[PDB]
């Protein structure tokens, strides 16, 4: 499963340990369908969250640095990110669509906003390449690159922390760009743990956007 | 995979996410056996351990409470343990064998030590049952039960935290009982992640027992 | 500041970093900004009401706690904290056990009088402790000998915990679903917290606290 | 109180601290305070055998001003608490890290180092002015700021215990880390040394894995 986000971003599922029944086994402390689904709803509605820690996902995410900086604030998880030190990278940037400013009253037309952003990233990127060409080390030259540069990372996270992420990021108080990523994460979560996801929405989910879409 | 430990304990593998290549994929943010095995060694040698967080195990453990108390000090992991509140329990107890007092200079035969331990355990257990029958709530009556009572738990842990656990517990400074569990944990780890386990022993393992066995 | 709990237990405050204003400082950096008492106290309520918890991680406590192992076994489940505990492997354990009072059984139909429940618990404790001492005297290593001791043995530990994790602890343990014994420890923890961080504590009770017992102690 | 300037406009400021060397001694001893010689000796013993949990009871709060590319590396340290200035919620000041010509010493460049410095300040100036224009035209801040470069300074509070701080030093007070973060780590180390002299000395002698604090 892969879902494209923004103009060049994505979220894709790399691996998963378990399914809804992994939470059921942990709660019962037993290795050996209505009953089980009812236990999931019961745990969720009574705040018994620790069984959900035994379901784990690994995602591969392509996102602009400003979005990754917000994302990497979630400390109960594991991350590995691309570094120019290890690997030569592709350099792509998030250019908002004009519809991103819809609902805002700007004195510049939205399409011109889009153009001004593309222009400044083109100039920044070209300054970077000239510095590289002239023998400036990469770790110094790259400091002129803008916050909308795309990066990629692996993210390994258990369902309990993932639910916290959805509470905070699949919510209208979160910035629009990361909301879009959170929606893709939720869609994958729902696919792999349908019972847990339905119970979370019904009983524990604190945000607004997953109830309207 | 299930390994018997002590007189009634065990370590059982429940699930695993990933294998050695999960660490390699996360490190590169992406098979070539020679180069992949070499990367794993490189990471281990230079202390870049975050890629090993993307391998995850779930175990099912049966152990005495005094061993579990030591084990549960490892905070970077997930636990769910049996409680009498939700499950009726079997009541079994770890009685050391005379060989456990191999080469301790004692004034009483080792076999008699075993006998005295069995006696007091039996009497405590009888008392527990008398209190229960007489209407005392379980949460109060159980306070007479000794530290060698067996419990069971699920343990979900990533390879980085598992390696820390091995460093500290598969070691002669740890108590003999938890060493035996750690050896079983090491055996399962080695089976599922042979390249990581060998690199660990070669470059990062600080303990003194896993290179002996 | 030391509060006695159960028959021989306690919670004692060892140290504290920060106060209510630590969280105000941390919150304000978001907007590139302390102000004054009314606005700063108002911010603490705002944060608590809207679920902004991270600013409270900058308030930290160290407690010294003496408690029965069955209580410590529950307490030590709180992983977002630091612990150091008395070792039964390394030290010779004192004759200190939690013997509940007869009132502990108030509310329960027993076929034995509660005073007799109390005496039966004491008897088994004494037999177990006697056995332990005799094993030790025979040269049985301490870490093996102690396995016969009951779960009501008292242990001691240091606990360092920030206010956000401490509030999670209060939600879960200052609550009627927790065992009565740990409730008593959580009431003491709450009293110390209220003493050092009155604004945070008050706003927590008013907007964020999910438990029941603190709203009426 | 304690404040150390870093780079052209950055700093590390110590806001608060809980505990001292004796806090770790107290914490360790509960397993089994005495005098200064045996207590100093215990700290070295703990460091030597990798008994690190006692050091978690020593806690610092720092106030840090650093460029975003530095903060990006710093915030990978999960065993800590952060609160940071927001470009979504606040209008950002004209504060950017412009490296000095000396930052390029030992690298052979086809432009003089001086000109590299000028080229960097030019691109940041253009980027910042674009940001301001967008804000003035009514673009929300959270979108306007996406054109700003990685050398924009941010500010944050960092609360961290001595054990995690030693891990940070091992990794960042080290020649394999980027020069800019090394400079911050040197400042953290100087503060640590001042507040926990016995722990810091024991750390250097027995546990420190890096190469610049010596
Ligand atoms: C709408 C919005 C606006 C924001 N604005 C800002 C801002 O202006 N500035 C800013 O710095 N950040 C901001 N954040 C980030 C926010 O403060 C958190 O850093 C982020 O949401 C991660 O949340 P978390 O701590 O719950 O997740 P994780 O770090 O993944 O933690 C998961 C859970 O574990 C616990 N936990 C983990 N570590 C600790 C610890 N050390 N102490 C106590 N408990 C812990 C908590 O229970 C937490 O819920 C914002 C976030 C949102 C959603
Ligand atoms: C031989 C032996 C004797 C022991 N004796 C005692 C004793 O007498 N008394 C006693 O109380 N304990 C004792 N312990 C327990 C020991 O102090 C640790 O609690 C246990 O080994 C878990 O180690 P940990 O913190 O590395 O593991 P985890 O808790 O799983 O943490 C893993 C890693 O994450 C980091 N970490 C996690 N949380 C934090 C945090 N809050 N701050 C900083 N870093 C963090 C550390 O890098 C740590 O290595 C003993 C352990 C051993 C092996
Ligand atoms: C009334 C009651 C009954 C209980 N019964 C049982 C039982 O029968 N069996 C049993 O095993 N336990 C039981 N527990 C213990 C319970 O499951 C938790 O272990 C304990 O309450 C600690 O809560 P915590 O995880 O919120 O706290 P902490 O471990 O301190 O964690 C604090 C917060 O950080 C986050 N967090 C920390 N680590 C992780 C992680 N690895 N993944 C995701 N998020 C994380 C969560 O947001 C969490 O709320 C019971 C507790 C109570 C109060
Ligand atoms: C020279 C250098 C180059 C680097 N290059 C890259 C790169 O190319 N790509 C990249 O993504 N990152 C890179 N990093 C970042 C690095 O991978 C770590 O994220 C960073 O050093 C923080 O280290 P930490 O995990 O030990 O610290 P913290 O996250 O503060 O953790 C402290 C300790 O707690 C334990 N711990 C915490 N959380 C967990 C968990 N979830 N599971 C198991 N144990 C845990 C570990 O014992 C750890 O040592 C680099 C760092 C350095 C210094
Ligand atoms: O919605 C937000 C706003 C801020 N932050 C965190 C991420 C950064 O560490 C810092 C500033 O982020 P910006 O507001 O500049 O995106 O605060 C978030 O995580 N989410
Ligand atoms: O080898 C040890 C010794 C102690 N402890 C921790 C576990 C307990 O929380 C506390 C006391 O354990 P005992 O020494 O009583 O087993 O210290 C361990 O984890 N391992
Ligand atoms: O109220 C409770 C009940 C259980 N547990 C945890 C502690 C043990 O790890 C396990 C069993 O505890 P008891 O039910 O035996 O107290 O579950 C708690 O933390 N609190
Ligand atoms: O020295 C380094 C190199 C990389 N990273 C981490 C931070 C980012 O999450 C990712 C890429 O960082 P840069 O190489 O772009 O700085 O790896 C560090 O923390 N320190």
């Amino acid at each position: 499963m892969k879902i494209d986000i923004l103009d060049k971003g994505f979220v894709e599922l790399v691996d998963v340990m378990g399914n809804d029944l992994s939470a059921v086994r942990a709660a019962r402390v037993s290795f050996d369908e209505e009953r089980d689904r009812h236990l999931i709803e019961y745990l969720m509605k009574h705040g018994h969250e620790t069984p959900f820690e035994h379901i784990v996902f690994t995602f591969h995410v392509k996102a602009p640095i400003f979005v990754a900086r917000q994302w990497f604030r979630h400390r109960i998880a594991s991350y590995n990110e691309l570094s120019g030190a290890y690997s030569k990278l592709s350099y792509e940037f998030y250019i908002p669509s004009p519809e991103r400013l819809e609902g805002y009253k700007t004195t510049i037309p939205p399409e011109r906003v889009t153009e001004k952003i593309s222009e400044i990233v083109d100039k920044a990127y070209r300054t970077y390449l000239e510095l590289i060409e002239s023998g400036v080390p990469r770790e110094v030259a790259r400091i002129v690159l803008p916050l909308n540069l795309y990066t990629r990372f692996f993210w390994t996270v258990n369902a309990r922390s993932l639910m916290n992420f959805l509470n905070l990021r699949a919510d209208s108080h979160a910035q629009w760009e990361i909301q879009q990523y959170a929606l893709a994460i939720a869609r994958i979560f729902k696919e792999k743990c349908p019972w847990t996801f339905e119970a979370f929405l019904k009983y524990a989910y604190k945000g607004d956007i997953l109830k309207e879409v």
